[PDB]
């Protein structure tokens, strides 16, 4: 059997404003943003027991996604990180531990990227923190192609919105979509976000990427009453759970804009990471 699907586009009415959600949270055990970024690696056919080296937060969505990617394919994941809290060691990190990730701690408190790169032997594959690399663009070429087909099937000319951390996903979706892509800076400000994108691709053309501001300054990973309420409303009334770190801010901004085209909101997935944020709520 050959079977293929693409994530569906779902219609939602929020206080009379009808818009569309690209349900990338339904892509599978690996879903959402990091599933799109992993498309390049999933399409490769690496030798058995291939080793992968990455780094970043011990509770990060990328860690969780990479651990599943490696476990499904009998690859190995080496994950460098800052010296982990004693409390956390004894008590996404749990899922990565269960998937057999080889954690290597930055005992000498050095530059975590340099530390990680140094562990990368010949024949190992290095994957930048958060998969914030050029390889990540192929999954967003794929996402752009899916949206191209689905937009035509609906005869809708969309404006697309997705929230940013490093801006990698939004930059590459805007690179390949015919539709205008809108984003927001969940980490830092818009100046910082442009700087990250230009570090990723110094030749990047911002002609198809627009940046929206929130009318309130929200600090990354801090809890906000209005975010919890929106999260719970979307969960209880629509059975759609969103990530509380990026997507709930992104939705909050998108829902305050006046859109001149139908809006397609890209679900970022990562709801298994909500364990940590919900504790703060």
């Amino acid at each position: 059997n050959f079977i293929k699907t693409i994530s569906p586009i779902q219609k939602i009415n929020f206080n009379g404003f009808e818009f569309y959600i690209k349900r990338d949270d339904l892509l599978g055990e690996i879903n959402g943003n990091k599933a799109r970024k992993l498309a390049f690696y999933i399409h490769q056919r690496y030798p058995k027991n291939q080793s992968f080296v990455s780094y970043g937060g011990s509770q990060s969505n990328a860690l969780a996604a990479l651990s599943i990617f490696a476990k499904q394919r009998s690859y190995k994941l080496v994950f460098a990180c800052e010296k982990i809290s004693t409390f956390l060691k004894n008590n996404n990190y749990a899922l990565a531990l269960e998937n057999g990730v080889d954690f290597v701690e930055n005992i000498h408190s050095l530059s975590l990227k340099q530390f990680a790169l140094s562990l990368c032997k010949k024949d190992d594959v290095f994957i930048e923190q958060g998969i914030a690399n050029l390889e990540a663009q192929y999954g967003y070429m794929e996402l752009a192609q899916e949206i191209q087909m689905q937009s035509q099937s609906l005869k809708l000319d969309f404006d697309i919105f997705l929230p940013s951390g490093t801006g990698t996903s939004a930059a590459f979706l805007a690179k390949y979509s015919k539709f205008k892509v809108f984003t927001c800076a969940c980490v830092g400000d818009i100046k910082y976000l442009k700087k990250q994108i230009l570090t990723l691709d110094p030749s990047y053309d911002f002609s198809n990427l627009e940046f929206l501001t929130s009318d309130k300054k929200y600090h990354f990973a801090k809890p906000y009453k209005e975010f919890y309420e929106l999260y719970m409303d979307l969960k209880l009334k629509c059975n759609i759970e969103f990530d509380l770190l990026y997507d709930i801010l992104g939705l909050s901004i998108a829902l305050k804009q006046e859109w001149k085209k139908p809006l397609l909101y890209i679900h970022q997935g990562g709801i298994l990471g909500n364990s940590t944020m919900l504790e703060r709520y």
